[PDB]
């Protein structure tokens, strides 16, 4: 009824959500929202997952992928609490970032939802839109920074925001820092003021 | 000289817990360590006890992948302790995750290729199942199904005939005492003829 919000930021790399988050998380109430981002590096398979992303170790492509939705689902509690506490949840990354960049390297789209089907289904899913100078801003210092990839990984982006049962909101790559700023900073707190009901279920 | 990573598997109800129990008594406690799968000390390891005693519900794939991310966040410990010279006696593993999830539908294909990887182990003893096991499953846990573990036992059969890893059927004819005492013997002479690097299941 006055739960808090889940409002999950998705992006390629560079697209800067991650300085997106920072802002919303400086001009909203202290006590009454967190961060969240995954992979969530304090568990075991986050490190793994960290391991993976910074090259010191390999594994194979659907052994990544399954760490990646098991680190969200070992915080499917977390968040489904943190909610229905009145907490709002800024989540860098969700199960979307999971579904496209598996599907990007060859999984399918369809198979890998099934695999985040059940978790806590966010209320708002704003995509950071990036630019050309921001596509070839990925150098190549993680594992996932090459460009043509990144491009298979926003085609993928695209057939889930075109498939339409989860509110997305996609903000353009061509507004000034400052817009952007003040765009998302009301979106948010809209979100935060109405949201209403019990937490749902992604992808069910 | 590592340490040999012998594997325990079976249906539910086989006696693969007290048999397990039955070798961390007949052997030098410093240089053997038991590890159970599910790990329940872990986050996704509660999740599963959840699932498994009908507290909370996932889908299908969502159970397969929380049983094999539990062995994974256990596959770097496998690996030092083998090679430190600890042997590892482990109650269930890669097998158990494929035989119960192509028994309820998934490719057993797709299933071994998310366990791909992991330690391999140097002997699997399976515990074969008599008729009082068998019919010991009453529904008390989510898989303690007499119909569905038929099924879980084809899937189990399948991986023993590909030729691949070093399997031994316990027969359930055997008595206690001697079962107790051949499981010893195979599992004290594995530990000793254990010979090069820790190898990857399924690679
Ligand atoms: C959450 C998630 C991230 N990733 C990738 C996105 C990035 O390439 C990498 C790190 O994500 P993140 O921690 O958000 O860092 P960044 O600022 O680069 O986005 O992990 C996946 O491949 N699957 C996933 O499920
Ligand atoms: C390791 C593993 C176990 N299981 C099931 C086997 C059992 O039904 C359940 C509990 O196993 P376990 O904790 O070993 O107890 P027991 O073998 O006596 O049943 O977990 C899977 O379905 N997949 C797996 O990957
Ligand atoms: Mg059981």
């Amino acid at each position: 009824m006055s739960r808090g919000a889940l409002i999950v930021f998705e992006g390629l790399d560079k697209s800067g959500k991650t300085t997106q988050c920072m802002n919303i998380m400086e001009s909203i109430p202290a006590n009454t929202i967190k961060y969240l981002n995954f992979p969530q590096r304090s568990t075991v398979t986050g490190k793994m997952i960290d391991d993976y992303l910074t090259r010191k170790k390999t594994y194979n492509d659907h052994i990544v992928n399954l760490l990646f939705c098991a680190n969200r689902w070992e915080f499917a509690s977390f968040i489904q609490e943190q909610l229905e506490q009145g907490i709002t949840l800024i989540v860098d990354r969700y199960a979307f970032s999971g579904v496209a960049y598996a599907a990007a390297k060859g999984a399918s789209m369809t198979l890998s939802k099934s695999y985040e089907s059940g978790l806590p289904k966010p209320d708002l899913v704003i995509f950071l839109e990036s630019g050309s100078k921001e596509i070839n801003r990925n150098v190549g210092e993680e594992i996932y920074e090459d460009v043509t990839f990144q491009q298979k990984v926003l085609q993928e982006y695209k057939k889930m925001i075109e498939e339409g049962d989860i509110h997305w909101q996609i903000i353009s790559s061509e507004f000034e820092e400052d817009v952007k700023k003040e765009l998302i900073k009301n979106i948010v707190i809209e979100a935060i003021h109405t949201v209403t009901g019990p937490v749902g279920q992604l992808w069910m």
